[PDB]
């Protein structure tokens, strides 16, 4: 809670495979790889963003208001209004895997955390 920022580059090379369909609910190295680069549209203000150019890029990658809104309201779970690399790097394969026809709750399963965080009981 409280902030936090963490602007990892690191990628080897990103190949492209056309097989994004063994990922569905999981973060790949390519994901990973990929958040860099979708960042680096997000034009940073000074190596960071803000939910202000969230909505804005999403938006304009051609999304509903709606949608835009919930993706939103998914990507930080901690709503820290910054939207650092980390939540950026699950929420980007919202707007893909929306554009291709799906949708979900406000909770995202544990292997798109791939690190469960022990908030339960």
């Amino acid at each position: 809670m409280g902030h936090h920022h963490h602007h990892h580059s690191h990628m080897a090379q990103f190949p492209t495979p056309f097989g994004g369909s063994l990922d569905t609910w999981a973060i790949t190295v390519e994901e990973r790889a990929k958040h860099d680069q979708q960042f680096h549209s997000l034009k940073p203000i000074s190596g960071f963003i803000t939910g202000d150019q969230a909505r804005n890029f999403f938006f304009q990658s051609g999304l509903p208001q709606p949608v835009l809104a919930q993706i939103w309201a998914l990507a930080d779970m901690n709503n820290d209004g910054r939207m650092d690399q980390v939540e950026f790097s699950i929420a980007m394969k919202l707007i893909k895997l929306k554009l291709q026809g799906y949708q979900l709750p406000s909770a995202l399963p544990p292997v798109m955390k791939q690190q469960p965080v022990a908030i339960s009981s």
